[PDB]
């Protein structure tokens, strides 16, 4: 029993954490086999974050410019190239601490853990979700970039986030490890915001499942919905739209719990409609919307109270 | 910006995880140098239980690896295995009994493989909650002081509520709960007061300061309302530790004690605290200024 928002475990992302210098900029790289991985904006100074060009700056620089440093041993850059957003050093010392990895791009909806970093060492491990607006809800502070974002699904490491900057509401961007910002946004100081986030609808589903397996049920009713009205009511609270996909993939809790998906569609339109009244849902008084219905298989008994 | 329910990188703690297995009964244990420390319900008189075993009777595995058990003990509810070898993944440690309303994190384990971590707080009545299913005794709490881990906690039982108890890792539980199936229930919770208001400081360390008003209170006049809501008393421990956050904001305790006070005569009125409804209790002071100054380990 209980419900949590539970991280994985970091110790194999802690022993790829290093120290990234170059100039005045100090970061957080991921030192996997022979390559450091980093924000290229590492290159830049205040002022070249206006327009920057990161071609020019990076022809600019050797090897020796880029100091690495894995706990206390300096490690040798050997080569430099960029790819996208992210910056890879290859340097002369393969990580004996790499463990077996895939570098994974996910979608809005989808959680994942967070090893934030400063100077190359870990300080905490916290929950996250991938929000529609493509921006992350994180706790971040300066010289956080280059903490990354992971699954650990069985013994293989799946990193899907790297940090790149803070936006001006407090939120959060960043890129997958090949690069690739999520969202429209630059690693430039450009006049940029996050579009108006939505609640993540299946979640949502999901985690009310999670409620009725460890035995409270008392948001139910007698109604169901169709697809169509169910959705046309969750536009109007700012929830993100209810796909096929998304009633398919509530299928096993749906058969776990014995409550249909469109029955349970019509609980949270009435919830949307109603409140909560005084009372709590797994010791929340908001909806949650950052557990997937994979997180709620993984966290929860396969035994409904 | 923002503010996480954060759990300490468990890594090192991850090293020392071990599976016991004692006839039908697979759990989980704490493999520190050559001893692995479990619930002793992995075997009642367990003093009679214990002398019936051999050294051979406990199976304990780290990873695909079996150590072979060479000596056996009790302390208290804590079972003490004694190995033919040192756990090479040893880090700096101490054992330590926290008190409640004092924050730690959980790695949860299943067959002594970690699954997860989550923060959590030892609650005034002495259980905890957590996130465990069968197969989960054994996982341990802990905290870490710059490179060493301090153990805190090892978990023993799932109450009727759905909370959990356990011990400190010299075997003696937190609250009035014993290792055996009898009736036993959580006593009626309150509170943790020095929390919530560590919290509404991290709120307004974070940009959110409609709950602060130009009231401040007493002592005494707070602990009378704070009384009538199932929270804790508020001590001048818990005002003198409020103080460094006090001097950053430039809050006073007690004036931070009036917004509390309203909070919990008006509510919320539609509004969020830190994208929360409710008043959160699990963030003790040092927490809000870890997680606000990013100290590492
Ligand atoms: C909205 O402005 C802020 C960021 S900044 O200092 O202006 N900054 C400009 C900027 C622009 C683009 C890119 Cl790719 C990186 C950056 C940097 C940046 O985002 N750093 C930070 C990341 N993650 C949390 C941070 C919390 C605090 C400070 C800085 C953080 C540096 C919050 C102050
Ligand atoms: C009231 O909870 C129940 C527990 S039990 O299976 O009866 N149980 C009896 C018992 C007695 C003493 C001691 Cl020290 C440990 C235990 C065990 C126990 O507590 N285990 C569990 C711990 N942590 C989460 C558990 C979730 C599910 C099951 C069991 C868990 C085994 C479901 C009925
Ligand atoms: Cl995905």
């Amino acid at each position: 029993s209980g419900f949590r928002k539970m991280a994985f475990p970091s110790g194999k992302v802690e022993g790829c954490m290093v120290q990234v210098t170059c100039g005045t900029t100090t970061l957080n790289g991921l030192w996997l086999d022979d390559v450091v991985y980093c924000p290229r904006h590492v290159i830049c100074t205040s002022e070249d974050m206006l327009n920057p060009n990161y071609e020019d700056l990076l022809i600019r620089k050797s090897n020796h410019n880029f100091l690495v440093q894995a706990g206390n041993v300096q490690l040798r850059v050997i080569g430099h190239s960029m790819q996208n957003c992210v910056l890879k050093l290859k340097v002369d010392t393969a990580n004996p601490k790499t463990p077996k990895y895939k570098f994974v791009r996910i979608q809005p909806g989808q959680t994942f853990s967070v090893l934030a970093c400063y100077n190359g060492s870990p300080s905490g491990v916290y929950q996250c979700a991938m929000r529609p607006n493509f921006t992350i809800k994180g706790s971040f502070l300066n010289g956080s970039c280059g903490s990354v974002g992971f699954n650990i699904d069985y013994d293989c490491v799946s990193f899907c986030y790297m940090h790149h900057m803070e936006l001006p509401t407090g939120v959060h961007a960043g890129t997958d490890l090949e690069g690739n910002f999520y969202g429209p946004f630059v690693d430039r100081q450009t006049a940029q915001a996050a579009g108006t986030d939505t609640t993540i609808t299946v979640n949502v589903l999901a985690w009310l499942y999670a409620a009725v397996i460890n035995g409270d049920r008392w948001f139910l009713n007698r109604f169901t919905t169709t697809l169509n009205d169910f959705n046309l009511v969750a536009m109007k609270y700012n929830y993100e739209p209810l796909t096929q996909d998304h009633v398919d993939i509530l299928g096993p809790l749906s058969a776990q719990t014995g409550i249909a998906v469109l029955d349970m569609c019509a609980s949270l339109k009435e919830l949307l409609q109603n409140g909560m009244n005084g009372r709590t849902i797994l010791g929340s008084a908001l909806l949650e919307d950052e557990f997937t219905p994979f997180d709620v298989v993984r966290q929860c008994s396969g035994v409904t109270f």
